[PDB]
C-alpha cells in the first residue's frame, strides 16, 4: 500500500491520473519524482521549469554543479539527485526531443531508466514540448516500464484522451 490517490490503473503496474506533477509531489513527496530533464540539466520550461521553479531554483544550482563534475547526460540516460522540498530523489530522465530531432527509438532507453526505482511519480517522457506523441509515449511506457509508475497529466483534455485510447 502506498499513498498515491485518484489514479485509473492500467496495467499490473502501471496508473495514471489526471494532475499536475508539482502539487501531486508536494502532496505525496514521494520517494522518487521523474524529471523531463534535457542533457544539459536546463530547466527553463515544461516539466522541468515548473519542477524546479516548485524548489527556489535549487534544482537547479544542485543540477549546474553537478553538470560541472560530470558533463552532460546521454539522450536516453539519467542521473539521481535531491528531490529538495518535492521529493526524496528526483530522477532527471531525458527523452529524445522531436523538436531537435532526436531518434524516437531512444524513448524506450529513456523509460529502462525507471525500472532502477520501485515506485515514481512521473510525467510522460518526451510529451509537451519534448514533440512526441503521448499515446506512443504511453504505449512504450506501459511496454518497457515494469516497476510501479503514477503518470501525472497535466492537461485534462489530453488525460482523458489517454485513457479513451488506451488498448
Ligand atoms: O508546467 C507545469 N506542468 C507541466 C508542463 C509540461 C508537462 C508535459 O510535458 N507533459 C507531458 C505529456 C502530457 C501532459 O502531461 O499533458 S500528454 C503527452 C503525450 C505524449 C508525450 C508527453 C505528454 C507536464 C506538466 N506546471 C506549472 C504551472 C505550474
Amino acid at each position: 500500500v502506498n499513498s498515491f490517490s485518484g489514479y485509473l490503473k492500467l496495467t499490473d503496474n502501471v496508473y495514471i491520473k489526471n494532475a499536475d506533477i508539482v502539487e501531486e509531489a508536494k502532496k505525496v513527496k514521494p520517494t522518487v519524482v521523474v524529471n523531463a530533464a534535457n542533457v544539459y540539466l536546463k530547466h527553463g520550461g515544461g516539466v522541468a521549469g515548473a519542477l524546479n521553479k516548485a524548489t527556489n531554483n535549487a534544482m537547479q544550482v544542485e543540477s549546474d554543479d553537478y553538470i560541472a563534475t560530470n558533463g552532460p547526460l546521454k539522450v536516453g540516460g539519467s542521473c539521481v539527485l535531491s528531490g529538495h522540498n518535492l521529493a526524496k530523489h528526483c530522477l532527471h530522465v531525458v527523452g529524445p526531443n522531436v523538436n531537435k530531432g532526436e531518434d524516437i527509438q531512444l524513448l524506450k532507453s529513456a523509460y529502462e531508466n525507471f525500472n532502477q526505482h520501485e515506485v515514481l511519480l512521473a510525467p510522460l517522457l518526451s510529451a509537451g514540448i519534448f514533440g512526441a506523441d503521448p499515446i506512443h509515449s504511453l504505449r512504450v511506457c506501459v511496454d518497457t516500464v515494469r516497476t510501479n509508475v503514477y503518470l501525472a497529466v497535466f492537461d485534462k483534455n489530453l488525460y482523458d484522451k489517454l485513457v479513451s485510447s488506451f488498448l
